[PDB]
Protein backbone atom coordinates (compact mmCIF):
# COMPACT_ATOMS: atom_id res chain seq x y z
CA UNK A 1 0.00 0.00 0.00
CA UNK A 2 0.86 3.80 -0.45
CA UNK A 3 1.26 6.63 2.38
CA UNK A 4 1.37 6.34 6.14
CA UNK A 5 1.77 3.17 7.53
CA UNK A 6 2.86 2.51 11.09
CA UNK A 7 5.13 -0.60 11.49
CA UNK A 8 5.64 -1.62 15.76
CA UNK A 9 4.38 1.96 16.43
CA UNK A 10 6.81 3.46 13.89
CA UNK A 11 5.40 5.74 11.20
CA UNK A 12 7.08 5.32 7.81
CA UNK A 13 5.58 6.77 4.15
CA UNK A 14 5.30 4.73 1.40
CA UNK A 15 5.66 6.13 -2.35
CA UNK A 16 3.53 5.08 -5.30
CA UNK A 17 6.35 2.88 -6.43
CA UNK A 18 7.08 1.47 -3.65
CA UNK A 19 9.97 3.44 -2.24
CA UNK A 20 9.82 4.78 0.89
CA UNK A 21 10.10 8.51 1.54
CA UNK A 22 12.89 10.55 3.59
CA UNK A 23 13.07 14.00 4.30
CA UNK A 24 10.35 16.52 4.15
CA UNK A 25 6.92 14.82 3.02
CA UNK A 26 4.06 17.54 2.48
CA UNK A 27 0.62 15.72 3.42
CA UNK A 28 -2.70 17.41 3.12
CA UNK A 29 -0.56 20.93 4.04
CA UNK A 30 1.29 19.54 7.07
CA UNK A 31 4.78 19.14 6.96
CA UNK A 32 6.50 15.82 8.34
CA UNK A 33 10.72 15.07 8.59
CA UNK A 34 11.93 11.14 7.82
CA UNK A 35 15.34 10.39 9.06
CA UNK A 36 17.25 8.55 6.49
CA UNK A 37 16.23 5.11 7.77
CA UNK A 38 12.34 6.28 6.75
CA UNK A 39 11.36 6.56 10.28
CA UNK A 40 9.49 9.72 11.37
CA UNK A 41 10.65 12.19 13.93
CA UNK A 42 8.39 12.98 16.73
CA UNK A 43 7.60 14.96 19.61
CA UNK A 44 11.05 17.05 19.90
CA UNK A 45 13.45 19.99 18.13
CA UNK A 46 15.70 18.47 15.83
CA UNK A 47 18.74 20.23 13.45
CA UNK A 48 18.96 20.41 9.57
CA UNK A 49 20.49 22.70 7.47
CA UNK A 50 21.76 24.59 10.33
CA UNK A 51 18.11 25.76 10.94
CA UNK A 52 16.08 24.51 14.28
CA UNK A 53 12.51 22.88 13.56
CA UNK A 54 10.11 21.26 15.51
CA UNK A 55 7.41 18.48 15.31
CA UNK A 56 4.93 16.92 17.67
CA UNK A 57 3.46 13.76 18.58
CA UNK A 58 1.67 13.95 15.40
CA UNK A 59 4.99 14.32 13.56
CA UNK A 60 3.57 17.73 12.07
CA UNK A 61 6.11 20.88 11.85
CA UNK A 62 5.13 23.14 13.84
CA UNK A 63 4.49 26.68 11.87
CA UNK A 64 3.81 30.24 12.62
CA UNK A 65 3.48 29.79 16.41
CA UNK A 66 5.78 29.54 19.61
CA UNK A 67 10.51 30.20 20.37
CA UNK A 68 8.85 31.38 17.46
CA UNK A 69 8.49 30.23 13.86
CA UNK A 70 7.52 31.19 10.57
CA UNK A 71 6.19 29.41 7.10
CA UNK A 72 9.03 27.29 7.39
CA UNK A 73 9.19 26.39 10.45
CA UNK A 74 12.76 27.71 11.00
CA UNK B 1 31.56 28.28 -13.01
CA UNK B 2 28.77 30.45 -14.32
CA UNK B 3 28.19 34.01 -11.97
CA UNK B 4 24.69 33.14 -11.13
CA UNK B 5 23.18 29.59 -10.24
CA UNK B 6 19.88 28.16 -9.15
CA UNK B 7 16.61 29.95 -8.62
CA UNK B 8 16.52 33.67 -10.21
CA UNK B 9 13.39 35.85 -10.90
CA UNK B 10 12.69 37.41 -14.57
CA UNK B 11 10.02 39.78 -15.63
CA UNK B 12 7.65 37.78 -12.35
CA UNK B 13 9.02 34.58 -13.27
CA UNK B 14 11.21 32.36 -11.89
CA UNK B 15 13.84 30.39 -13.59
CA UNK B 16 16.80 27.63 -12.17
CA UNK B 17 20.18 28.32 -13.48
CA UNK B 18 22.80 25.81 -14.28
CA UNK B 19 26.22 25.98 -13.09
CA UNK B 20 27.34 25.35 -16.94
CA UNK B 21 25.14 28.60 -17.44
CA UNK B 22 22.05 26.79 -18.81
CA UNK B 23 18.71 26.68 -17.98
CA UNK B 24 16.81 23.73 -16.26
CA UNK B 25 13.63 22.70 -17.42
CA UNK B 26 11.27 20.25 -17.09
CA UNK B 27 10.64 18.77 -13.22
CA UNK B 28 12.69 20.29 -10.78
CA UNK B 29 13.00 18.89 -6.73
CA UNK B 30 14.61 21.48 -4.05
CA UNK B 31 14.56 20.90 -0.74
CA UNK B 32 11.24 18.42 -0.35
CA UNK B 33 9.29 20.35 -2.92
CA UNK B 34 8.65 19.82 -6.98
CA UNK B 35 8.35 22.13 -9.55
CA UNK B 36 8.02 22.46 -12.95
CA UNK B 37 9.86 24.26 -15.77
CA UNK B 38 8.63 24.96 -19.37
CA UNK B 39 10.89 24.98 -22.52
CA UNK B 40 12.01 28.18 -22.02
CA UNK B 41 12.75 27.04 -18.70
CA UNK B 42 10.02 29.71 -17.01
CA UNK B 43 8.20 28.07 -13.67
CA UNK B 44 4.72 26.99 -14.04
CA UNK B 45 2.29 29.10 -11.51
CA UNK B 46 -0.80 28.76 -9.79
CA UNK B 47 -2.33 26.34 -12.07
CA UNK B 48 -3.09 23.13 -13.27
CA UNK B 49 -1.59 21.32 -16.15
CA UNK B 50 -0.76 17.80 -18.17
CA UNK B 51 2.51 16.12 -18.77
CA UNK B 52 2.56 12.15 -20.06
CA UNK B 53 -1.07 12.28 -19.88
CA UNK B 54 -1.38 12.98 -16.22
CA UNK B 55 -2.59 16.04 -14.63
CA UNK B 56 -0.48 17.81 -11.78
CA UNK B 57 -1.21 21.15 -9.66
CA UNK B 58 1.53 23.64 -8.69
CA UNK B 59 0.47 26.86 -6.21
CA UNK B 60 1.35 30.39 -6.78
CA UNK B 61 4.74 29.42 -5.19
CA UNK B 62 5.58 27.20 -8.29
CA UNK B 63 5.24 24.14 -5.76
CA UNK B 64 3.58 21.29 -6.95
CA UNK B 65 0.39 19.89 -5.00
CA UNK B 66 1.11 16.71 -2.93
CA UNK B 67 -1.07 14.21 -0.87
CA UNK B 68 -4.04 15.76 -0.67
CA UNK B 69 -7.02 17.26 -2.26
CA UNK B 70 -6.91 20.51 -4.99
CA UNK B 71 -10.75 21.59 -5.85
CA UNK B 72 -12.18 18.07 -4.83
CA UNK B 73 -9.40 16.56 -7.04
CA UNK B 74 -7.25 13.96 -5.29
CA UNK B 75 -3.12 13.99 -5.55
CA UNK B 76 -0.50 11.36 -5.01
CA UNK B 77 2.84 11.22 -3.36
CA UNK B 78 4.24 12.54 -6.56
CA UNK B 79 1.49 15.30 -7.34
CA UNK B 80 -0.75 12.82 -10.09
CA UNK B 81 -4.74 13.62 -9.89
CA UNK B 82 -6.31 9.71 -8.97
CA UNK B 83 -8.64 8.71 -6.80
CA UNK C 1 23.89 37.75 0.30
CA UNK C 2 24.59 34.51 -2.33
CA UNK C 3 21.74 31.58 -3.16
CA UNK C 4 21.66 28.84 -5.52
CA UNK C 5 24.77 26.31 -5.86
CA UNK C 6 27.91 27.21 -4.10
CA UNK C 7 30.83 26.00 -3.89
CA UNK C 8 32.69 25.96 -0.17
CA UNK C 9 35.66 24.41 1.16
CA UNK C 10 35.68 21.75 -1.79
CA UNK C 11 31.85 21.25 -1.26
CA UNK C 12 29.04 22.04 -2.92
CA UNK C 13 25.88 23.60 -1.59
CA UNK C 14 22.53 24.93 -2.38
CA UNK C 15 20.97 27.96 -0.67
CA UNK C 16 17.45 28.66 -1.07
CA UNK C 17 16.30 32.81 -1.97
CA UNK C 18 15.70 32.83 1.92
CA UNK C 19 19.37 32.27 2.57
CA UNK C 20 18.61 28.86 3.83
CA UNK C 21 20.39 25.97 2.77
CA UNK C 22 18.15 22.88 0.53
CA UNK C 23 18.74 19.17 2.62
CA UNK C 24 18.09 15.77 0.91
CA UNK C 25 17.23 14.53 -2.43
CA UNK C 26 17.64 16.95 -5.23
CA UNK C 27 16.33 16.32 -8.57
CA UNK C 28 17.27 19.22 -11.70
CA UNK C 29 18.23 18.00 -15.11
CA UNK C 30 17.26 14.29 -14.61
CA UNK C 31 20.23 14.22 -12.47
CA UNK C 32 19.59 13.12 -8.63
CA UNK C 33 22.23 14.72 -5.59
CA UNK C 34 21.83 14.16 -2.00
CA UNK C 35 22.82 16.15 0.65
CA UNK C 36 23.56 15.82 4.00
CA UNK C 37 21.76 17.18 6.93
CA UNK C 38 24.57 20.09 6.93
CA UNK C 39 23.72 20.62 3.29
CA UNK C 40 26.85 19.01 1.42
CA UNK C 41 26.66 17.29 -1.47
CA UNK C 42 27.23 13.38 -1.23
CA UNK C 43 30.32 12.60 -3.46
CA UNK C 44 31.97 9.25 -4.51
CA UNK C 45 30.17 7.09 -1.80
CA UNK C 46 28.09 4.38 -1.46
CA UNK C 47 25.11 5.59 1.09
CA UNK C 48 22.36 3.93 3.18
CA UNK C 49 18.83 5.91 2.84
CA UNK C 50 15.38 4.19 3.83
CA UNK C 51 17.26 0.73 4.41
CA UNK C 52 18.40 0.62 0.60
CA UNK C 53 22.69 1.26 -0.56
CA UNK C 54 22.74 3.90 -3.11
CA UNK C 55 26.06 5.12 -5.24
CA UNK C 56 26.91 8.75 -5.92
CA UNK C 57 29.93 9.41 -8.55
CA UNK C 58 32.76 12.11 -8.31
CA UNK C 59 30.22 14.70 -9.46
CA UNK C 60 27.47 13.82 -6.68
CA UNK C 61 25.11 12.26 -9.09
CA UNK C 62 23.13 9.01 -8.43
CA UNK C 63 24.13 6.01 -10.39
CA UNK C 64 21.08 4.50 -12.16
CA UNK C 65 21.14 1.49 -14.45
CA UNK C 66 24.64 0.47 -14.30
C1 LIG D 1 15.71 8.10 -7.26
N1 LIG D 1 15.59 8.52 -5.86
C2 LIG D 1 15.68 7.30 -5.08
C3 LIG D 1 16.75 9.34 -5.67
C4 LIG D 1 14.59 9.46 -5.34
C5 LIG D 1 13.63 9.06 -4.22
O1 LIG D 1 13.63 7.99 -3.71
Amino acid sequence: TTGWKQENGMWYFYNTDGSMATGWVQVNGSWYYLNSNGSMKVNQWFQVGGKWYYVNTSGELAVNTSYRVNDNGE
